[PDB]
């Protein structure tokens, strides 16, 4: 073998958690670390913020990968092909991957809070500002990222989610792949594209601080089996004792010198 006694590489239990990270990753004590809390009442109404523009028509999805962490579902960033522009953006910026935190149960999972209040899951929809060339280059840079963040209510199942569901069973342990071609990820936004924003970090090592956030207002709503389903996949690798992959967040972190701004009142 189990990683505790082997390796000391980072991951989300008791010996090797988030409150670990810091060892090798000293700014994980950062000033604009995340996820935060959003306290929705201190949030300020920004009217120079612009609606959020999501061009996802012509995305291309390429594979789905579950690397230990969590899966994530990559797309073609080789071309301005499903971008975020707008919002409290100045570029554009490619859809490299997305991805899921979830809980292992319903009552908690998310990164962000609202109010303090915890999600079954959030979404996060990883963007790299394409002035920088290569996402490589783009985690170099105080405006590299944009990260769409939704959170997961349960409730009502995601049609849109399903696929993803689907498609588990395959990538059941850390380093299997599968096709994930023809994948639409407006199947996974909410009606409404309000959102608050501010400056913050990966949430993963290695915890830079390259992110714009924008959090939608509005979670969608799942199915508790499409989340549970989730809670099958598996941190080890194959042929290694089976920890199921739950829990793959990482708690509120200080706001410090930082103030969240809304796109509406
Ligand atoms: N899980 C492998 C493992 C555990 C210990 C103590 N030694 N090995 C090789
Ligand atoms: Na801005
Ligand atoms: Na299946
Ligand atoms: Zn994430």
């Amino acid at each position: 073998g189990s990683p505790e006694f082997m390796s000391h590489h980072w991951g989300y239990g008791k010996h090797n958690g988030p409150e670990h990270w810091h060892k090798d990753f000293p700014i994980a004590k950062g000033e604009r670390q995340s996820p935060v809390d959003i306290d929705t009442h201190t949030a300020k109404y920004d009217p120079s913020l612009k609606p959020l523009s999501v061009s996802y028509d012509q995305a291309t999805s390429l594979r789905i990968l579950n690397n230990g962490h969590a899966f994530n579902v990559e797309f073609d960033d080789s071309q301005d092909k499903a971008v975020l522009k707008g919002g409290p953006l100045d570029g554009t910026y490619r859809l490299i991957q997305f991805h899921f935190h979830w809980g292992s149960l319903d009552g908690q999972g998310s990164e962000h809070t609202v109010d303090k209040k915890k999600y079954a899951a959030e979404l996060h929809l990883v963007h790299w500002n394409t002035k920088y060339g290569d996402f490589g280059k783009a985690v170099q840079q105080p405006d590299g990222l944009a990260v769409l963040g939704i959170f997961l209510k349960v409730g009502s199942a995601k049609p849109g989610l399903q696929k993803v569901v689907d498609v588990l069973d395959s990538i059941k342990t850390k380093g299997k792949s599968a096709d994930f071609t023809n994948f639409d990820p407006r199947g996974l936004l909410p009606e409404s594209l309000d959102y608050w924003t501010y400056p913050g970090s990966l949430t993963t090592p290695p915890l830079l601080e390259c992110v714009t956030w924008i959090v939608l207002k509005e979670p969608i709503s799942v199915s508790s089996e499409q989340v549970l389903k989730f809670r099958k996949l598996n941190f080890n690798g194959e042929g290694e004792p089976e920890e199921l992959m739950v829990d793959n967040w990482r708690p509120a972190q200080p706001l410090k010198n930082r103030q969240i701004k809304a796109s509406f009142k």
